[PDB]
């Protein structure tokens, strides 16, 4: 397992191209992870509706990843949801990119919309080596 630190996650996300990706500066992505999962790569939220949110960015199994148990599955990231529980952030970052590339803002992430949008998101990367 793994729980990231803020700056460790910022650096990994930047190595994966997230700083300014589709108009979202790096702190947006760190803030989203903070409030979605508290940086826990294995965070898993199982919803009454039968879908589940997986990993550090709490990506959902209806549209985005396949867990084989969710009605209406589209698997638009073309990954098993297990890949979103990895200690390495590859699948989560690539799927987060795909979400935005499929026409969704960051507003897809409830924690970003509710905790991060409009704030000084740069604070989430302040003092980090990048």
């Amino acid at each position: 397992g793994k729980v990231f630190g803020r700056c460790e996650l910022a650096a990994a996300m930047k190595r994966h191209g997230l700083d300014n990706y589709r108009g979202y500066s790096l702190g947006n992505w760190v803030c989203a992870a903070k409030f979605e999962s508290n940086f826990n790569t294995q965070a898993t939220n199982r919803n009454t509706d039968g879908s589940t949110d997986y990993g550090i960015l709490q990506i959902n199994s209806r549209w985005w990843c396949n867990d084989g148990r969710t009605p209406g599955s589209r698997n638009l990231c073309n990954i098993p949801c297990s890949a979103l529980l990895s200690s390495d952030i590859t699948a989560s970052v690539n799927c987060a990119k795909k979400i935005v590339s499929d026409g969704n803002g960051m507003n897809a992430w409830v924690a970003w919309r509710n905790r991060c949008k409009g704030t000084d998101v740069q604070a989430w990367i302040r003092g980090c080596r990048l």
